[PDB]
């Protein structure tokens, strides 16, 4: 991997693992996750960032950054043994947070396969508390993202930016009693964020998953799950193309943790 | 990823990645056995083999018959860091009429030293009656042209670790982690659990306490029959002695057995 001739994004290229791929021999949608999740931590080592990555003055005011949203688009899963190349950017947005996107092609071809963005907030690491970005936050990490826009998803009102409602309870599917193992925890021993996406993915029917590509995925985090937490994932159908609402919630008390949208196109 | 000049083992470079580490910034074990069966994989590609889902030759296709493991055993004596290189170099050995041997040897890229080694058994079965059977002569005749004929062995020593009998756990166990169930993400390309899950549920068994002031130096692993996709697992853990465990995976419900273990443990 390394950074572009201008200095302003990353690249690197991946070869699809046998572990990595479901029944139809491509990759998974957490194995892109996990993809997209390696070269943004790539891209922060690279421009001289750090368990998280923070800048001096985040690091003396104890602050971290956190996924407040992913938002995927996959116009065709890489194949097992298939070389995928994946570029990534930041960009400020004021004092709201960051954003960061993501392209991914084939390198055989040089065709976009797929598009991704996350939004990120500034949040204390001990109190928990969310919080705008500083002025002095702000100039250490400007003269890295691009100071024009660069949009993964420039369409007027694109799906990116939809706000998802909360999901009415009977729910018409459900995965219930799921539960964090070691290897879903990151180096931090905190939930990793694509666990999440798979366990909102539980609750679609196998058939759906047998018959159905899926296309898009747009997840809220709320609240994380803790290790010793255990998780319900809700779907109900919203909708050639098939569309669902999702709520993950705490399978105690009912709190809600994340809510998503999933659209699949009929294979 | 490529074989070697001889044509009878291959080698494998891979960078850790940060979601491969645990709380020491190095590989998990899990990780580790991910990219020994990667390997695995890679080298069935290169003589020939695969392209379907399963590692067979021609006429394990025509029989419907798969290799399907009985046995892994991984010893590390240095976990790769995040973003350090591990090269691997695996080859597999004909064990006469009873299996197959696939053996591995973990190197740091940058000083060249031996930092672990593995072996795993391998097991002929129909895979839809799933009964056991030897290896005939047809089926050895295809495969040993791929495998050197005298013996190459990560685990020479007499009487060593990777070959020893694991008992079964007794009831009360020390510790537990119950209601253990797979994800998707826990899937193979044939909808079957991944060998490696069943070694991080082993592990989910094990106290923090030991986790976070013990390094896992060997883990042996039985395999005796597969957790489906809609099984629950149960995960028993014994202290027996470093530290060392004796491990009991089994069905939720009836108790059935589906794994047995040994993991040792140095003090950090
Ligand atoms: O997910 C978003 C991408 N942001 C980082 C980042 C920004 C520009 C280039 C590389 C990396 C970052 C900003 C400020 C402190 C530490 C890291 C956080
Ligand atoms: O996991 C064990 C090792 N595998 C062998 C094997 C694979 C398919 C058919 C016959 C034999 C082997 C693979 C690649 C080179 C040489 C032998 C099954």
């Amino acid at each position: 991997g390394s950074l572009t001739e201008d200095g302003l994004s990353y690249k690197e290229k991946f070869v699809v693992r046998s572990y990595e791929v479901g029944s139809n021999k491509t990759a998974t949608v957490e194995t892109i996750a996990n993809l997209l999740q390696e070269v943004g931590c790539n891209h922060a080592q690279s421009v001289g960032f750090s368990g998280f990555a923070t800048t001096t003055t985040m690091r003396k005011l104890h602050l971290i950054w956190v996924t407040a949203r992913m938002h995927i688009e996959i116009y065709k899963y890489p194949a097992w043994g298939d070389v995928v190349e994946i570029e990534t950017w930041c960009q400020s947005e004021g004092r709201i947070g960051t954003r960061r996107d993501w392209i991914l092609k084939d390198s055989v071809t040089g065709e976009v396969t797929g598009r991704a963005t996350s939004k990120w907030v500034m949040m204390n690491q001990d109190t928990r508390r969310l919080q705008k970005v500083s002025d002095d936050v702000r100039d250490e990490y400007l003269v890295f993202c691009p100071q024009e826009p660069r949009l993964a998803f420039p369409e007027e009102n694109n799906r990116s930016l939809k706000k998802i409602p909360k999901l009415e309870d009977p729910a018409q599917y459900s995965m219930i009693g799921l539960k964090p193992r070691r290897a879903d925890l990151d180096m931090n021993q905190h939930v990793n964020n694509v666990t999440y996406i798979g366990w909102v993915l539980e609750s679609i029917p196998q058939e759906i998953v047998d018959t159905h590509e899926l296309q898009v995925i747009t997840l809220d985090y709320r609240r994380e799950c803790q290790q010793d937490d255990v998780v319900d994932s809700l779907t109900t159908t919203t909708s050639n193309d098939s569309q669902f609402l999702h709520l993950l919630r705490l399978s105690g008390d009912g709190q809600e943790i994340n809510r998503g949208t999933t659209l699949w196109r009929k294979k």
